[PDB]
């Protein structure tokens, strides 16, 4: 009934690093997404209780959503650019598990799919 807490985005207990594939994660992996006609679904957790989905946090137990992955990018909170991609991934994959294929909200998220693979795979040495 009520929503859960947003994943940290933060943690300063946790050693941070900048690297290249962190830097293209950030400028133009999330930058092209963030800006797409799709994004702004996706541009922050799902608001179940203002959606009037109550089943929404009763299957989906790792939400991930792209203000999240913006907020850990700019906090460091990510060491290897995997554990950036994971997150994007999961994002995806929760569309596709609560949502039916060809749905509208499904069709939105594929789109937005396309771009970031075509960017993951031109990511840097
Ligand atoms: C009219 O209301 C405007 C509006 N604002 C938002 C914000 N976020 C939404 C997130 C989702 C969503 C995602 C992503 N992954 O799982 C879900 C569930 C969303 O999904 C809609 C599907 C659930 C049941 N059928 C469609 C909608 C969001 C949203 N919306 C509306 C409801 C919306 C509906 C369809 C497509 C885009 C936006
Ligand atoms: N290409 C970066 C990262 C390598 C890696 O991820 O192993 C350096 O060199």
């Amino acid at each position: 009934s009520m929503n859960p807490p947003p994943p940290e985005t933060s943690n300063p207990n946790k050693p941070k690093r900048q690297t290249n594939q962190l830097q293209y994660l950030l400028r133009v992996v999330l930058k092209t997404l963030w800006k797409h006609q799709f994004a702004w679904p996706f541009q922050q957790p799902v608001d179940a209780v203002k959606l009037n989905l109550p089943d929404y946090y009763k299957i989906i137990k790792t939400p991930m959503d792209m203000g999240t992955i913006k907020k850990r990018l700019e906090n460091n909170y990510y060491w290897n650019a995997q554990e950036c991609i994971q997150d994007f991934n999961t994002m995806f994959t929760n569309c596709y598990i609560y949502n039916k294929p060809g749905d509208d909200i499904v069709l939105m998220a594929e789109a937005l799919e396309k771009l970031f693979l075509q960017k993951i795979n031109e990511l840097p040495t």
